[PDB]
DNA sequence: TTTCC
């Protein structure tokens, strides 16, 4: 089955993916890299203080809290799901190699036993009923832009004048992109217009993986996480070999001389995609509207923000069973693109715009580098896109593609094990409609909170109550697979963009309550993904622009998790073991010094305030700004506190832009 | 200078 064109760096279709710059040439050949992370200002992940200080905290918690969680996977008492070894990672080493990047999933798919379309006309209905919902009477607003984000392919810049510039351009000529490309003239797009080439892959940390210690060894043993050689990937998983990546730490030692602590490993690698910017502008334009009007009008399956927000909602029901999916992103179906695309061209969008759409799924990748002597190497033919990689990480609506395919393929679920009562109001397209306009509402007796993969079904009392609790045992016998469309099952320790929900004795959601994961105070604070680039002297940039700010919400975050004193406490103890400091001082030293720095960046303080006007989502997403592409969306934050981190272009521009492309 | 709501 159709292997994937591979060409190498040194070709001519790798080679047109890089501008005739230098930053572009240096991205091309960029080599694996690897080193500790400066953690905090002048400490790096693998000093040894701060390593024997991960030793005694983690060890110390798990003991002392061992997780609460039922059978089930419902957390009860100290709201702990899991052991805290999490932290035990020597941060900025990569486990080897990374995965290379399957360029088609059909097999992924067929060999996982999941459809490759939609199986009943119901569901065909209710997919194009998504898009429908999604994509209509959308409102205009203007293209936002992260400073210092990469232009990616091809020039590879930072700066935000010449972004500006790009997007506003990619605006105007986005309409000849598309039709050239309906002309099957990709090549002459891309030349003209820099829409196509390919995804840049980068490769990014996830510093807390799976750790547990082991019984009968007494070792600690690190999660595999299961990757692909080149051969894998461009063969589908036809030839080629999936293995075990190798965490072992070991190699730190021998290699760089540090000193590498029993029970540490190197950290998992995602792989990352980096759109060309050029052609994700045209998408993002369309995008941010479509999630401004589900966050409106569908919000109560789609706008989550406080711990009280999702509380009100889900104490309502009798039953919560809390999903989740593996690999969402790699699984992703294109069959579900070409449908998306499909209706989007009934509803009467442009079909140029579609096809632009339409590509930046199909997209070739460029892999940069797995591993030492590794990489440098293009998938896929940018002349004729036809890849299957599933979603790609930046293209601009994955959020949304997400949304799309999980939202119904949950409800699907609900219906074919628990509300077949209600397949009779599903007939044709206008009934499907207002069927999900009500469901997504909240209005029926199956409910859902979701974002993406993460998600809570609900159930009131009625008759597809009994059949809920059947799912929720065919989900914990896991034997039978509920979903003809992705691989799902229940969550071992249930929780919901980030909250646990604390079940009590009762175990019903009524008497339950949404707390913080005390785990994920941890992992913010001493796996960071990033260090801190004090190198870069313009903040807003950095990846964590201010640190210490996150202090100043760690009580609203985390303060209604049940062992929240004991954990502060222990950290204190722990930390003047390990460096004769109070860390709390330490914190609040920092606190003040990133409040100081902060006031510069805001003119709108600025200075005499004093952390002042700014909610608990702004501090933490001053922290970690990458917070506003999978937990929080815009209106959460500030508007002064937006445009530090933010850039936004001519909303008369968009607004020109948007009327060509929508049908109505 | 490293992509993603
Ligand atoms: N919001 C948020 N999500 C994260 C962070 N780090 C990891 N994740 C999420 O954790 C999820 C883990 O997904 P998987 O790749 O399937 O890992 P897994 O959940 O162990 O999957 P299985 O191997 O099937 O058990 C990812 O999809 C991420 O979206 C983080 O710092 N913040």
């Amino acid at each position: 089955p159709r292997r994937a064109p591979a060409f190498p760096l040194s070709d001519i279709k790798a080679q047109m993916l890089f501008a005739n710059n230098i930053k572009a040439q240096q991205a091309s050949k960029r080599s694996f890299k690897e080193g500790a992370i400066e953690t905090y200002e002048g400490l790096l992940s693998v000093d040894p203080r701060f390593l024997s200080f991960k030793n005694e905290l983690s060890r110390y918690l798990t003991d002392h809290f061992p997780a609460n969680v039922d059978e089930y996977g419902r957390v009860y008492g100290n709201g702990v799901r899991t052991n805290f070894f999490g932290m035990r990672h020597m941060n900025g080493f990569p486990m080897i190699p990374a995965t290379w990047p399957l360029a088609s999933n059909l097999k992924k798919r067929a060999d996982a036993d999941l459809a490759d379309g939609p199986v009943s006309e119901r569901d065909n209905l209710l997919f194009r009923a998504a898009v429908r919902l999604m994509f209509s009477d959308l409102e205009p607003v203007p293209l936002k832009i992260r400073k210092g984000s990469s232009t990616c392919i091809p020039y590879f810049s930072n700066d935000m004048g010449t972004k500006i510039e790009i997007a506003e351009r990619a605006l105007e000529k986005a309409e000849e992109a598309g039709n050239l490309m309906l002309q099957g003239k990709f090549d002459d797009a891309y030349q003209l217009h820099q829409m196509g080439g390919a995804y840049y892959v980068v490769y990014r940390a996830q510093s807390t993986d799976a750790i547990t210690l082991d019984p009968k060894t007494g070792k600690f043993v690190s999660k595999d996480r299961m990757v692909a050689d080149f051969e894998y990937a461009v063969t589908g998983g036809e030839q080629g070999s999936l293995f075990a990546a190798s965490k072992d730490a070991s190699r730190l030692k021998e290699q760089y001389g540090i000193d590498v602590p029993d029970g540490f490993f190197c950290e998992r690698r995602r792989t990352a995609m980096g759109g060309p910017f050029a052609l994700n502008a045209p998408i993002m334009a369309v995008a941010q509207p479509v999630r401004n009007k589900i966050y409106s009008k569908y919000a109560y399956t789609f706008h989550h923000t406080t711990r009280l927000n999702k509380e009100e909602k889900v104490k309502e029901w009798s039953l919560c069973v809390a999903t989740d999916v593996s690999d969402h992103d790699t699984f992703w179906p294109g069959w579900l693109r070409d449908l998306i695309c499909d209706e989007l061209l009934n509803m009467g969008y442009a079909p140029w715009w579609v096809k632009l759409f339409e590509t930046s799924l199909k997209l070739p990748v460029y892999v940069g580098a797995p591993a030492p002597e590794q990489g440098h190497t293009l998938l896929g033919d940018p002349s004729n896109p036809d890849l299957e990689v599933g979603l790609s990480s930046g293209q601009g609506a994955t959020d949304l593609m997400g949304t799309l395919l999980m939202s119904i393929t949950y409800l699907v679920m609900q219906l074919d094990h628990t509300a077949p009562h209600l397949n009779s109001r599903i007939k044709d397209m206008p009934s499907a409609c207002r069927f999900l306009d009500s469901y997504w509402q909240g209005h029926e007796e199956i409910r859902q909170i979701s974002k993406s993969d993460d998600a809570m079904l609900g159930w009131t009392k009625g008759r597809a109550l009994v059949g809920g609790h059947r799912l929720f045992e065919m989900l914990k016998e896991g034997k039978v697979n509920p979903s003809p469309y992705m691989k799902i099952s229940y969550q071992h320790g249930g929780a919901f963009l980030g909250d646990i929900l604390l079940y009590d004795s009762r175990r019903e959601p009524g008497s339950a309550i949404f707390v913080g994961n005390i785990n994920s105070m941890l992992n913010n604070q001493f796996s960071p993904e990033y260090g801190v680039q004090s190198g870069v002297r313009d903040r807003s940039k950095r990846k964590r622009p201010f640190p210490g700010l996150a202090w100043a919400s760690m009580k609203d975050t985390y303060g209604a998790c049940p062992i929240y004193s004991d954990v502060l406490e222990a950290i204190e103890r722990c930390w003047w073991n390990a460096f004769g400091e109070s860390y709390r001082a330490y914190r609040e030293d920092m606190l003040k010094r990133d409040t100081l720095e902060l006031s510069r960046y805001v003119a709108s303080m600025a200075r005499q305030a004093g952390l002042a006007e700014l909610t608990p989502i702004d501090l933490e997403v001053l922290a970690d700004p990458n917070k506003l592409q999978y937990k929080w969306t815009e209106a959460d934050v500030s508007a002064n506190i937006h445009e530090v981190l933010m850039h936004g272009v001519s909303v008369e521009k968009t607004e020109r832009f948007l009327r060509s492309v929508m049908p109505r």
